[PDB]
């Protein structure tokens, strides 16, 4: 039987634009209480926004605090993701590598860490990490991006191993080419932000309870491999 | 913006019992038109049943035709294993024939109508276990994954996708008849520290049959409480 | 501290032609005692040949027995596909029977002697292609991987390991008879930007047959110039 | 036919102790010219040592320079690896996460970057990254370690995608439990440093030319999965 809906306290990081925005809007339409973080550009009409730079652990702490006061402790964390600085390995700098790692990977650790306490205590948690945006498949021109997104999957699986006994799961959505190279895609087209948002809606629902440590590709078949 | 619901013609093989039954009843409550295959015992009230042994290509043809006349051409195929329970050539070949070749038989029979109508969802249900290292069961379930990926690559241009749901340890009518020692013994290998329900599997199949699953193809979704993590 | 070399009794199925031939000649130059199966044409000078159709369990038994009398019990088994080249139930089942069930047949026949002697290396050679998304070939090669992992899990306690070598696009006698359009066309999908050689495959098999491979079991090694990267 | 031996210029980072030392000694016995980096404890008798902290990009540059003067440009890079600081996600600090990421992941980027120029120019390169030391399989107690080792695999595959056309490959050796929990291992025993070293010897040889982007588990079967 289909489990009854529960309106969850949702935080979507980088939920003001692109895929993050479509996630945020879908989760709100689903009936959840949705908050987003942003860099300054503001949150969309309707939804609760807080400014947060995910490279700053204290700014992550006060974004969560603000969210808990507004709508209750975060039950569903959607970690978008992120940045985007490419380059040939030979031309790629230490600075470019570390900034993408700090935003995309360590940033994911920061928001996950800040959520884990309350999720554990309350015996409910859904951590959903959004790859940007083509992976496991070695692309670029982007040693930094590939490293951060593969690292998020390893991180998620470690969290999943640790916290699944407490009904706190961690899963990854791996988008391919999304419209916010067609030769490599069996669907022969790019996906939409809504097509990503629907997989996140599923992972944020009562139907996803026995999924944990999973990586769900949303790429029209592009990254089939090993 | 959730895509509007579309009532699909659904066929669930081995959908009169266990996980197949939970799946068929979920897809039905979801609003789809749901038929099941069975091997004689009958389909349960509220679902159109047809008899079909998936080792038999002509039986598979007849089952699909019977379904098409009743509720229209199969738009979503759910292939539930076949044979489930634990070495000889005979044991190897029978599980392969039912689990892998049987999966090919139903997929191939579904394919022309799906390509033609520019819509198809093939959803293959792994038997309870892998993929993780059952020589026959492990071969057949690994093989269905390869088959599905091959189909996804061929047919995704025509909006015909193929995906796999890989259940871990799920509470059935035989998992319960299992020895208490192996039941708990397996709990040390599942991070969730509990068995999953047939409804927890039906849930994922509901999602893959829905309009939200359009851009997923060639995927394997584990429903195993984290058991299968690795490479 | 390289472990000292041990001359092993080796059987390479389909080892009289193409990749199987390169493998058998490498293992022989390495210093092993090498036998090959063939389907009538004969084994080449310098290798003990026996006839064996791997769809036939009794032929497999006879081949192993003939090998054991000649050079001692099989310590390293190299299972080379069978059938290679490109849909019906008949086409699906024949490739499955030769490529997957055939792999099970040779593995099962090797197993008791290996467990008993506390040494075994089973090395399964994928046909040229996957695993990447050929519905029959893709199913069978995915299936051998699952089988091998199942065997590795069962038998690794007894120093009997099972591993897979997954070749990409390799220059054979038919890859060359392929259309020039598909040869180059595939080069856009291989980071190395070139086809691999039969010797490049034999090289990996040499390593997995050696004393340096002791702690590898359940692994899949791609020899594909990076073609197969993904998940 | 077996390709003739070529004595390669080898650099093994953290080649003074444990698995790194066994790698270094095996490659030297194979007939290569082997140099190691270390933290201060010195290199072993026979082998060329240079001090290098892989968190320091300028110290990576002068270690390579010293190596090129001694024995010629580095043709085979073995990136060990690394650190080791565990903790429950809730108790894991930003500082602990970032230091393991900086040593194990960004450190791997630094040595790979510093090698890529000359390998590309000379149309030969073997980059071999050593996981420490159990992965893809979500362990711990170690979100940081899991993230760094999964990230190295994504990085390697990006390098492999970029440089394989130039005969510069990048591969990963993923050790399980090595003696420098048995319930999870089909072999029913830990491996040895030499059993790791032998896979690296193979990846550093003329037989490995058509392998690139690969992850080779050396774990007695422990991490079989997806
Ligand atoms: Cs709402
Ligand atoms: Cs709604
Ligand atoms: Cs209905
Ligand atoms: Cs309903
Ligand atoms: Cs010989
Ligand atoms: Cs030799
Ligand atoms: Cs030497
Ligand atoms: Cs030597």
């Amino acid at each position: 039987a289909k489990p009854p809906f529960v309106s969850r306290s949702v935080l979507v990081t980088g939920g003001n634009r692109g895929i993050g925005l479509a996630i945020a809007q879908r989760l709100a339409a689903d009936g959840h209480k949705v908050a987003v973080t942003h860099r300054g550009s503001g949150a969309p009409k309707g939804l609760f926004g807080v400014e947060c730079d995910v490279t700053d652990s204290d700014a992550v702490d006060r974004a969560f605090t603000a969210v808990e006061e507004h709508q209750g402790p975060v039950e569903v964390l959607v970690s978008n993701a992120g940045l985007s600085a490419d380059a040939f390995l030979m031309r790629m700098t230490e600075e470019k590598f570390e900034k993408v790692i700090n935003a995309n990977l360590t940033g994911a650790f920061r928001v996950a860490q800040r959520a884990s306490r309350s999720m554990q205590r309350n015996k409910f948690g859904r951590m959903i990490f959004i790859g940007s945006v083509s992976g496991s498949w070695g692309i670029g021109n982007q040693a930094n991006y590939a490293a951060s997104k593969a690292g998020v999957i390893g991180m998620a699986r470690s969290i999943a191993r640790e916290l699944s006994k407490a009904n706190v799961t961690a899963n990854v959505v791996a988008p391919g080419y999304i419209d916010t190279a067609l030769q490599f895609i069996p669907a022969k087209r790019v996906g939409t932000p809504a097509e990503v948002a629907g997989v996140v809606s599923f992972l944020a629902s009562e139907d996803a309870s026995y999924i944990s440590g999973a990586v769900i590709p949303v790429d029209g078949g592009m990254g089939m491999g090993h």
